C-alpha cells in the first residue's frame, strides 16, 4: 500500500554536500544500489546540491560519481542510465534566493511527472557536518517546502547528534523550529532492518519466547561490537570521540531499547519508538564502578601499530578504543538483570551480537545441564540460534546423558535499507528526539568523569581480547561461559 | 554403575509360561535382540518354565524359539549361541516341592558364576494369564526367593491390571503380601524410552521450556494414539476390552502423567513415580458429556471388513473402537487447559504423537502470527520439532510478512529398553501400584456407563478419521487448525 502510494506522486531526493566524502563514497553508491533493486520509483529526480563549483556536470557524474559504485563491470548500462535521474545544483546553503531557485527546479520536475497525484514528495539529505544543519533546515522551511497541493518532506540527519547531553539538546533545538519528529530521520547507518525484525518478531510473535523475555527467566544480556581494524591511521579524528560516543551511546543503545521494551501498542513505527524512549527512561546513569575501559597497544605481530603511534593522536592520550560496562533498567521487567555493553577496535575478531543467557535449571538435572542461551548476530554474517540441553539417544541411556543442541531459528545493506525506509515513512531504526535526549541522559557523567580523567584505559595489546579486566567483569556481572 | 554391578553377580531370567504365545513370539526374541545387542550380562541363564512337557528341549528351541527371532539370515551364529543359555523346567505354578527343585537349579547355576559377588539376581517373567498370578508368585515367595547372601528380585506382571478400580485393587491385593513395588514391574509393552526422555528432559533441563510448561501459557494438549488396521480378525477378544482399556487408562494415561507432573526431586524412578501419582490424583473421573465413542464399519475399498462383520463379535456389539474425551486437570500448573486423549483403530494413518498448543499472541502481530506449537511424536518415526513465527527476509520487508518455521529438536525397540530398564531396576515407565488405583479411578465411572449403554458408538468408515462429532468436540475443546 505504502510502495503504491510512493509511485503515484513525483520523488525527489536533494543530497546537500554532494562534493563530500560521505555522499561519493556512500550515499550515491547506495542510492545506486537502490535502483539496481527496484527500490526506487520509476522516474525519481536526484540533485546533489552543494557550493562547490562543478564546470561539467557530466565529467563530474562519470569520473568521480561512478568510480565509487560497486559491481561497475556487471552494471555499466545501470549506472549509466542511473547518472540521468542525478542533477547538480550549485548554491549557497543560507541564500534565501537560492532556495526559491532550487524549488522552481523541483517543482518543474514534479509537474511533468506522469503518474496521478500532483505536487511531490521531497527527501533531503544532509550530507553535511552538524554545524551546518540549523542553516540549511532554516532555508528549506523558508523556500522548498512541498507543494501545497500534495507531498511529504523528510530530511535526513548525519552524525554526530551533539557530543553530550547539552550539545546535542541545543542541536535538537535549533531544528525543531523547522521539522517536527514525523520529519527528520537521524539515521545510524549500521543498525540493520534484518537485526531489528529478528529481535522483534521472534519475541513479540511467540508465547514461548514471550513468556521468558523478564527477569523472571533471563540471567544477562550482552550486546556486543567487535573490530579487528584500528583507527587506521585517523586516530586524530576518533580521539575527540571515543569508543562511547562512537557506537555505544548510540548504536548499541538502540539495540538495547529494542530488545528491553516493553510491547509496543502496535507494529506502527512510532509505537515502537514509543516503547524504545519509555524503556531507556528506566536506566540510571552509567557509574564509573560500572564501567572497564581499554586503549591498543601494537599488535605482537607488529603489522597493527598501536593506538599512541598515530601521529596524529596527541601524546599522552587517554581517549579509550575499548570499553565494557553494565546498564542497570530498573522496571518490573528487567530489575536486576544485568545489560553489558562491549564495544572495541583492534580485538581479536570482528563480531558484531546480541546474547542473551537464561537462568539455569539447577535442579533437577543438576551438571547434566547448563543456561539455555539466545543468539542474534549480525557480524560477520547473520544468525540467530537458542541453545538448549536434549536427551542422547542409545545407551547406558541415562537421563542424565544429555547435549546441548543448537536450534537455528533462521538485498541491501543496513545503510541501504534505512534510506529505502526513509523513503517509505517508517521511523522504527531511526532515534526520536526524545529517546536521544534519554540516551544523552544515560552516558553524559560517565562521559564527563573520562574526560576529567576519573577514570583511564588499561592497555591491550592489538589483536587480544581486550583487557583482562574486561573479561573479568563480565564473569562478575552475571555471565557464565 | 549399575551396569557394572550387573555383570558382577549372577543373573538368571525365569519366564513362566514360556510355551505361550508371547513367550515365543514377543517375550524370547526381545531377549535374543537384546542379547545380540550386548545388553545382557555374559554368563546370563535364561528359564523357560511351564506345564507343558517338551521331550526335547534342544528340539524345541530349534523348531520353535528361534523361527521367532529377527534376521536370522544375518545372526545364525548369535541364534545359537544365544540359546545355548536357555534351558527349560517342565513343572507346575503351584507346587511348593517343584519350586525347591526349581531354585536347587538355579543356585547351582548361581554358585557356579565366576565373578565376584555371591549368590544371584533373579527376574521372574509372568508371561501367564492373570489368573495365575497369585498362585506363581506366592509359589516364587515361598520357594524361590533370592539366596540370603545376595541378589533382588524382581517379577515382570503382565496386562490387564484388572478391568476397573475393584477388579485391578484386588489383583494388587492379591499380590502384596508377596512382593512389594521395588520388586513389581507392570509392564506396558509400547512406552518407549526414546519418547519419556524427550517428554522429560526437553521440558525439566532447560529454562526455556520449563518456564511455560503451564496453563498461562499452553492453550491445550493432544495425546493421540492412531492405527490404520482393525480388530484383524480378532475382534472377539477386543470385544470385552475395547479402545479405552485397550491403549487409553493404561498407556496414554502415564504418557499425560509424565507430561503434566510437577518436577521431581530428582531423576530417580520413584521420585518420578511419585510425580505421576501426585498429578493423576487430580484427575476428576472422565464424563460422559466429555467422552465421543466410535465404532467401525467397513471401508469404502472394500478392504476393510467392518468390525461388526467379524465372525466372532457378538451381533449388535456396542463396543467401541474408537474414543476421544477431555481429562481435566485440577491443580494450578493445569487448572483449565484441556488434556485430549484420541485412540483410534482402523482409521486414517498410523500415528501417535502428543502435540501441545501454546496460546496465541493476539497483539501486536495479529493475523501475521498463530499459537506456537511442540510435538513429539513416537510413530510412524520418533520426532520432537516446536513450531515458532519468524520474519520473512527480504522485501517488502513489513514486520507482518511473517513465516511459520519449524525448529528440529532432535538400538532396541520399547519393549527390548523396557526389559533393559527391569534388569537395571529403573521402574520409571512402569505403573506403580498407587498409580494404578488412581488411573483406574480416573475411568471406571465412565467404563461403567458405557457397559450400561448410556453411550453408544458413532460408526465411520474404516480408513477415515473416525466421526466427525470427535473433530467437532476437539475444535470444541481448545484445539484451533
Ligand atoms: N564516511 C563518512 O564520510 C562519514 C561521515 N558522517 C557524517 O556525514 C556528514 C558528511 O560527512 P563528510 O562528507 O565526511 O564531511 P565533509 O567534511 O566532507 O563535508 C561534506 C560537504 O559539506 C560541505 N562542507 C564542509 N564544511 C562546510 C562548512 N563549514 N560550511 C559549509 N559547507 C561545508 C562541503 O561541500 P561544499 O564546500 O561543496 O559546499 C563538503 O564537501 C557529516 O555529518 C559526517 O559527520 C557519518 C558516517 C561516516
Ligand atoms: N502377544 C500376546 O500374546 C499378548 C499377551 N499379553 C499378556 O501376556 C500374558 C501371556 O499372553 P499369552 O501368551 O498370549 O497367553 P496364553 O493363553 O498363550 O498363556 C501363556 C501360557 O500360560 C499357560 N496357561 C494358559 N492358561 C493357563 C491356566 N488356566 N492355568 C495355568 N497356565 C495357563 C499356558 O502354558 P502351560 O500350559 O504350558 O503351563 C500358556 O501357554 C497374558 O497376561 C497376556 O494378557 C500382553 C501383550 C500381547
Amino acid at each position: 500500500k505504502v510502495k503504491d502510494e510512493q509511485k503515484s506522486r513525483a520523488l525527489t531526493i536533494i543530497v546537500f554536500g554532494a562534493s563530500g566524502d560521505l555522499a561519493k563514497k556512500k550515499t550515491f553508491p547506495a542510492l545506486f544500489d537502490l535502483y539496481c533493486g527496484g527500490l526506487l520509483p520509476p522516474e525519481v529526480n536526484i540533485i546533489g546540491y552543494a557550493r562547490t563549483k562543478v564546470d561539467d556536470v557530466e565529467k563530474w557524474k562519470h569520473e568521480t560519481l561512478m568510480k565509487y559504485f560497486s559491481n561497475l563491470s556487471e552494471r555499466g548500462c545501470h549506472a549509466e542510465d542511473f547518472l540521468k535521474h542525478i542533477s547538480y545544483f550549485c548554491g549557497a546553503y543560507d541564500s534565501v534566493d537560492d532556495f526559491k531557485r532550487l524549488d522552481a527546479v523541483i517543482r518543474e520536475k514534479e509537474n511533468a511527472f506522469k503518474g496521478p497525484e500532483k505536487g511531490g514528495n521531497r527527501l533531503f539529505y544532509l550530507a553535511l557536518p552538524p554545524s551546518v544543519f540549523a542553516s540549511v533546515c532554516e532555508s528549506i522551511h523558508k523556500g522548498a517546502m512541498p507543494q501545497e497541493v500534495g507531498g511529504w518532506v523528510r530530511v535526513i540527519i548525519e552524525k554526530p547528534f551533539g557530543r553530550d547531553t547539552k550539545s546535542s539538546a541545543e542541536l535538537s533545538q535549533a531544528l525543531e523550529p523547522f521539522f517536527d519528529e514525523s520529519q527528520l530521520y537521524r539515521i545510524d547507518h549500521y543498525l540493520g532492518k534484518e537485526m531489528v525484525q529478528n529481535i522483534i518478531t521472534t519475541r513479540f510473535a511467540n508465547r514461548i519466547f514471550s513468556a521468558v523475555w523478564n527477569a523472571s527467566n533471563i540471567a544477562c544480556v550482552q550486546i556486543t561490537f567487535k573490530e579487528t581494524i584500528g583507527t587506521e591511521g585517523r586516530g586524530g579524528y576518533f580521539d575527540n570521540i571515543g569508543i562511547i560516543r562512537d557506537v555505544m551511546q548510540n548504536h548499541l543503545t538502540q539495540i538495547l531499547a529494542l530488545l528491553a521494551m516493553e510491547k509496543p501498542r502496535s507494529l506502527d513505527a512510532e509505537c515502537i519508538r514509543d516503547e524504545k524512549v519509555s524503556v531507556l527512561k528506566c536506566i540510571e546513569p552509567i557509574t564509573k564502578e560500572n564501567c572497564v575501559l581499554g586503549q591498543y597497544t601494537a599488535s605482537a605481530d607488529g603489522s597493527i601499530p598501536g593506538y599512541l603511534e598515530d601521529v596524529t593522536v596527541p601524546e599522552g592520550s587517554t581517549c579509550p578504543t575499548f570499553a565494557v560496562m553494565r546498564l542497570n533498567i530498573n522496571n518490573d521487567r528487567w530489575a536486576g538483570v544485568p545489560f553489558i555493553l562491549k564495544a572495541g577496535k583492534a580485538v581479536e575478531q570482528k563480531y558484531v551480537a546480541i546474547r542473551i543467557q537464561f537462568r539455569d535449571e539447577v535442579h533437577p538435572y543438576g551438571e547434566a545441564t547448563q543456561r539455555n542461551e539466545l543468539v542474534i548476530r549480525a557480524q560477520p554474517s547473520e544468525a540467530m540460534y537458542v541453545k538448549i540441553t536434549t536427551k542422547v539417544p542409545g545407551l547406558s541411556g541415562d537421563l542424565r546423558q544429555t547435549h546441548q543442541t543448537e536450534l537455528d531459528l533462521t538485498l541491501p545493506d543496513a545503510y541501504e535499507s534505512l534510506i529505502n525506509d526513509a523513503l517509505l515513512g517508517n521511523s522504527t531504526n531511526f532515534v526520536r528526539k526524545d529517546e536521544l535526549d534519554v540516551a544523552w541522559r544515560i552516558f553524559t557523567p560517565l562521559l564527563h568523569q573520562i574526560d576529567s580523567g576519573e577514570i583511564k584505559p588499561i592497555p591491550y595489546q592489538a589483536g587480544t581480547r581486550g583487557p583482562k579486566e574486561a573479561d573479568e567483569f563480565i564473569a562478575n556481572n552475571g555471565f557464565k561461559h
